[PDB]
């Protein structure tokens, strides 16, 4: 899809290490802003603790996982995220990256 990232679990705090043009655009911030740095960063007064509570578990068991929920834009604007976390391991049945593809949510 158009709007995703790819974190790496294997760097503190799970990282963004790629961006794409499509998040950027979604988002409104620049790669320089966010690459380093935990997707947490896109939540904020209204987004629903419990789904959050949810997505760790989902990541902490690397599985994958759709849900919705508020975000926010680097102007503060919310937006609904239909959230779509995707684990990727490597030949080994290692853990490599999580890829998260943001999707047009509702409610
Ligand atoms: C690949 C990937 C993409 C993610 N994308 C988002 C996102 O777009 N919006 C969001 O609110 N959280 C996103 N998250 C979730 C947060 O990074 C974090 O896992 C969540 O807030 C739960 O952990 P915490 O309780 O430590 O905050 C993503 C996580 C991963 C691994």
């Amino acid at each position: 899809e158009k709007n995703f990232v790819i974190t790496d679990p294997r760097l503190p705090d799970n990282p963004i290490i790629f961006a794409s043009d499509g998040f950027l655009e979604l988002t409104e911030y620049s790669r320089e802003e966010i690459l380093g740095r935990n997707a947490r960063f896109l939540q904020g007064p209204e987004t629903d603790q419990a789904t959050v509570q949810k997505i760790r578990d989902a990541i902490r068991d690397q599985r994958e996982t759709t849900v919705q929920l508020i975000n926010y834009t680097k102007s503060g604007k919310k937006f609904w995220n239909l959230l779509h976390l995707q684990p990727v391991r490597d030949q080994k049945g290692e853990l490599q990256y999580f890829i998260g593809v943001q999707l047009d949510g509702s409610d």
